[PDB]
């Protein structure tokens, strides 16, 4: 159930009122851009874990009662230079002054240095194990102030600088702040490799498409509108809602390419209807009340795909999936605002500045529909066996391995981890607390730790079971509250943390005390699991939303049920190609990544991306064949004349936004390369696979039931303007007897009754054209039968002229309509006078005829009139009647009033 009176209107307004929209859009979303350029000092790197989740809980519990565990924040392995030993007192007299002189600079960011270089005569073989046997390497803590994780991130890039330069720059950093701030880092490193790859290369791109400059400047700058403005939305929306760091990248990965595309598509439209001969007004609202609302419905699709992301608790999809929607919406409302505007101020100087300025897809349908099992199974097949890989799956948490595996900090880490064993480690944690209030008894927690003991896998170094889940250490920032304990102890081997925690779980608590179960692997598993559960209903609104609107696209049952299993077959063999890349590990040489599991919220992530990537680009390009069947044409010119116009715009956004994946596929993170490279391989597939081969021969199959539409749930088409209706407009429709600008007696569309003077003479004649007595009105019908009779007298009258009757026949029914009304206003003679504007209408040269007959007395004297119907000898349409201003005031009766 459509409503393009809504665009009708849009298409109207946004002519009228071009400045001032153009004016206001530009102002709020460069405002938007000002405002959000600050947007990277409001992100957060929290989001990946449930925080509705036990783990968390139990998280929450130990960093308030014990303290936040500090020791992992900044490890520093310092090594003597000229070979020296770690026991030389000069050198180590010299690193703990510079070490002391940096925490004494930045003391509101730095709780101090920990480690065996402080205290170097110790008997502690924890703090003795601080340096390697060979003594040449020994490595320092430095907690940093800070109670989210955000804050201790800036904390530690305020003291990075000067940290770094402590003994000759020869000091290694590495724990959780160095990683996390290379990690974050990669997003402005991939934010530039845009700006400098990406830019020249879609703009060329778009001048490839059109072949002008300043047609293909218009989508581009669409598409920096739409990111200044999605930034400034994005900022707004961080004053609320924590917004995670990945949400940055999306707006220019994901929402740039569809700004352009959207700008693309209406520039081309534009375009076109200017070339089919209507006016810039016309041709904007035209624009508007057809590419308008194809971006409006690609927006909506883009939404519906992405929204389901809101079931999952992690904060990430959350504020990816925000980010999405803002790109995607801000883009599809300038695409109809600024850049209508745009083009109703141009006009055709759209194409003024050429190249100069600087200072066949039928044959390949077609080939393929008479043999189309001889492509649709051997893609098919190939398609499945691309899909096998994804059996082979796994997930897991960030990593130091995120990183490129030639990254100083990742190689820092791994030599930590190298010299230093033993120190990093992840334990499982029992955090109880009594329900009611007092403190813990160690009766209470030496039951938890039997109960903890009878659970196998646990590391036992000292081999003493008495001595594991020793309790968490506590630190000056922890309340301390004894009625909260905390016991904790590592795995043996990590991959039996999800069944381990899940028995500890099982335990049943000591009387009156609640148990949570915490830990890295913990949280980990319980997000996995989150993910995991909530997925299928997921996958469930997904699909079924995309399909009803698809339903109301293409007014079909058959072809949703298609489209749904083709996008189905891309998503899957996309995420199967995707796990042979960055599983398998294939691509992992040649591009600098290291293979291994995939973080857990990128699989809902690429799977809403994906699938509304394949559903977005099977809307826009199969929607041109169903207006294809409904306008008359076959099934087969139908599948023809759909892909044959949408072919080289379609290859074009695929192109300019396979660009930009491309620019984004070369990130040191290694989830914007999993996600970029998903994107880059679903358009490939969906571009020319599915588009060019595996659609036309599935619709072929599917002979003519193809569109099956049940029920009352399809489309009817709706009045066609006629005749009637054009000079209902041209002439009035009065229903009552009224004097023309020539004092007669007129009624009906222009109809003169009689010239006497006497309305009562008027009566006698209208009774007896109407055939009951009148009194001087009629109904509508009536009016339309009396047109009809002054219609077919004046065709008799123009076929019965040798100088009208070839260019009649000559034309079609809306251009002899506008002959015809040619003819009503001023009489076969008059219109025969325009001899050479009929050949040339006769000749179908429907431009230069429309170019002669402007420069006629008849223009000069009713220029709406004539430039109405003039304009419909140019196109061929009812478009100068169908929307038009209000009506006429001058009533004037027309020649061939019918008389009987
Ligand atoms: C854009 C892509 C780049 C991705 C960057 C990812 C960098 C990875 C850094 C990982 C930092 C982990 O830090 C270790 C901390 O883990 C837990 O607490 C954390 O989990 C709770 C769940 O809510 C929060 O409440 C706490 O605030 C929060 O610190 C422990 O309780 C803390 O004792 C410990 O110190
Ligand atoms: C992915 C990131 C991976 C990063 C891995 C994290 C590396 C962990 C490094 C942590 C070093 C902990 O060691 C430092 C020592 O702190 C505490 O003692 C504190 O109070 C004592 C007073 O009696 C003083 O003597 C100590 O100097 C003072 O630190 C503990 O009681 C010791 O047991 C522990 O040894
Ligand atoms: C628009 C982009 C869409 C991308 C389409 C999907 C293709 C993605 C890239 C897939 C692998 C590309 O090849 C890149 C890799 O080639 C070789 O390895 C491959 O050839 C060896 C023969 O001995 C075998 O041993 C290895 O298994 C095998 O991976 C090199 O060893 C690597 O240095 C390099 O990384
Ligand atoms: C406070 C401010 C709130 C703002 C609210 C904004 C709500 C956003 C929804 C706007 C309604 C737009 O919906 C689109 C409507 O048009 C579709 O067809 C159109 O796209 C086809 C592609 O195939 C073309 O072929 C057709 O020419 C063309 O008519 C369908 O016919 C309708 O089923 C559908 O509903
Ligand atoms: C179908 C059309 C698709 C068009 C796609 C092309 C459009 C955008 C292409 C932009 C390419 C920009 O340059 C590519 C990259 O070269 C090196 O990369 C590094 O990558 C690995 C990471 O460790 C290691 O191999 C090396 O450190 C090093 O090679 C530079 O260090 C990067 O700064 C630079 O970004
Ligand atoms: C109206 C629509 C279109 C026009 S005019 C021109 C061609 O491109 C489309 C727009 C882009 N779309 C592809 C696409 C790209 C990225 C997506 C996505 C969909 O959906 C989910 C998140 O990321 C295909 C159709
Ligand atoms: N509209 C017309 O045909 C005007 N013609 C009149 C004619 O054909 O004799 C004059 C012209 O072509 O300059
Ligand atoms: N706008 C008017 O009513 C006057 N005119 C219309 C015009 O100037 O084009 C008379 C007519 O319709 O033939």
């Amino acid at each position: 159930f459509q409503s393009n009176a809504m665009f009708a209107w849009w298409g109207r307004t946004v002519y009228q009122f071009r400045y001032i929209v153009i004016g206001v859009m530009v102002a709020l979303c460069l405002g938007g851009g000002v405002y959000g350029i600050s947007l990277g000092n409001h992100v957060t790197q929290s989001g990946f874990y449930d925080e509705g989740s036990q783990s968390v809980a139990a998280s929450l519990i130990g960093d308030e009662v014990y303290g936040r565990d500090r020791t992992s924040h900044v490890v520093a392995i310092l090594t003597p230079p000229d070979d020296k030993k770690v026991t030389d007192k000069a050198w180590q007299k010299k690193v703990t002054e510079e070490l002391d002189q940096v925490v004494k600079d930045h003391e509101d960011q730095i709780v101090g240095w920990v480690g065996w270089l402080k205290a170097p005569d110790t008997t502690d073989p924890t703090v003795s194990a601080m340096k390697t046997q060979d003594l040449r390497h020994t490595f320092i803590s430095i907690p940093l102030q800070g109670d989210d994780d955000d804050e201790i991130l800036k904390n530690y890039q305020v003291v990075e600088p000067e940290l770094q330069q402590v003994n000759g720059g020869d000091i290694r950093l590495a724990g959780l702040n160095p990683l996390a701030s290379e990690l974050t880092g990669t997003i402005g490193e991939d934010q530039k490799r845009a700006e400098v790859a990406a830019i020249p290369l879609v703009a060329v791109v778009l001048f490839f498409v059109f072949g002008t400059v300043i047609a293909a400047a218009l989508p581009a700058i669409i598409g920096g509108l739409a990111i200044a403005g999605a930034l400034g939305i994005m900022r707004l929306v961080a004053e609320f809602t924590p917004v995670h760091f990945f949400a940055q990248p999306v707006v220019t990965l994901i929402g740039l390419g569809i700004a352009i595309d959207y700008g693309l598509f209406i520039v081309s439209r534009f375009r076109e209807e200017i070339a089919e001969g209507y006016d810039t007004e016309a041709a904007v609202r035209r624009t508007v009340m057809t590419s308008g609302r194809t971006v409006v419905f690609s927006a909506v699709i883009i939404v519906a795909s992405s929204v389901p992301l809101l079931l999952f608790p992690q904060g990430f999809l959350k504020s990816i999936t925000y980010a999405i929607i803002a790109s995607v919406m801000l883009a599809a409302i300038l695409s109809i605002t600024v850049l209508a505007a745009a083009l109703a101020i141009l006009g055709p100087r759209v194409d003024a500045l050429g190249v100069t300025t600087l200072l066949f897809w039928g044959r390949l349908v077609n080939v393929v529909m008479k043999r189309p099992i001889a492509f649709a199974a051997p893609i098919l097949v190939v398609m499945v066996l691309l899909i096998i890989p994804l059996g082979q799956l796994s997930l897991g948490g960030i990593s130091e391995k995120y990183l490129p595996p030639d990254n100083a900090v990742r190689q820092s880490q791994e030599q930590f981890d190298k010299l230093f064993p033993g120190f990093r480690t992840e334990p499982l944690t029992l955090v109880m607390k009594r329900e009611d209030g007092e403190p813990i008894t160690d009766a209470q927690i030496a039951d938890m730790r039997a109960k903890a003991l009878t659970v196998s896998g646990f590391t036992d170094p000292d081999n003493d079971p008495e001595k594991m889940w020793k309790e968490r250490p506590a630190n000056d920032s922890g309340s301390k509250d004894p009625s909260v304990r905390v016991i904790q102890n590592g795995l043996e081997n990590r991959n039996d943390a999800a069944k381990k925690i899940d028995e500890l779980r099982a335990l049943q608590p000591p009387h009156g005390i609640e148990v949570f179960v915490g830990g890295t692997p913990a949280l980990e598993q319980d997000s996995i699991h989150s993910l995991f559960d909530k997925l299928p209903l997921m996958a469930l609104i997904l699909i079924v939303t995309t399909t009803v609107l698809m339903f109301l696209a293409f007014g079909s049952v058959v072809l949703p049920i298609k489209a749904a299993l083709m996008s189905a077959l891309t998503l899957g063999s996309t995420m199967g190609i995707l796990t042979w890349m960055f599983v398998d590990g294939h691509g992992s040489g040649l591009m600098n990544y290291t293979p291994q599991p995939l973080m857990a919220p990128m699989i809902g992530l690429i799977i809403a991306v994906i699938w509304g990537l394949s559903t977005d680009y099977e809307v826009f390009l199969v929607s041109r064949m169903v207006e294809a069947r409904e306008r008359g044409m076959s099934t087969a010119e139908a599948i023809r004349i759909g892909t044959a116009t949408t072919g080289r715009l379609i290859t074009g956004a695929a192109l300019i936004l396979a660009v930009v994946a491309g620019a984004f596929v070369f990130s040191d993170l290694v989830m914007m390369k999993y996600l970029a490279f998903g994107l880059l391989i679903a358009l490939l597939l969906d571009a020319t696979i599915i588009r060019m081969f595996l659609v036309p021969a599935v619709m072929k199959l599917l002979g003519d039931d193809c569109w099956w539409a049940p029920r009352w749930m399809k489309r009817v088409q709706e009045k066609e303007f006629n005749i009637f209706e054009m000079l209902r407009i041209d002439e009035g429709l009065r229903l009552k007897i009224y004097k023309d600008t020539e004092g007669y007696y007129t009624i009906g569309i222009g109809h003169l009754l009689t010239k006497s003077p006497s309305l009562n003479a008027a009566k006698s004649e209208l009774d007896k054209a109407i055939g009951r007595n009148t009194n001087g009105v009629i109904t509508k019908d009536e009016a339309e039968k009396l047109f009809n009779q002054d219609v077919d007298a004046a065709v008799r009258g123009i076929l019965r002229n040798a100088k009208l009757k070839p260019v009649y026949d000559s034309l079609d029914a809306v251009r002899r309509a506008a002959l015809i009304n040619m003819v009503f206003q001023m009489g076969e003679t008059g219109v025969a006078g325009f001899t050479n504007s009929l050949r040339m209408l006769q000749q179908k040269r429907w431009d230069e005829a429309a170019v002669n007959l402007a420069k006629s007395r008849w223009y000069n004297q009713t220029p709406n009139r004539a430039k109405r119907v003039i304009t419909t000898f140019r196109t061929g349409t009812w478009d100068a009647y169908e929307f038009h201003l209000g009506g006429i005031k001058a009533f004037h009766h027309h020649h061939h009033h019918h008389h009987h």
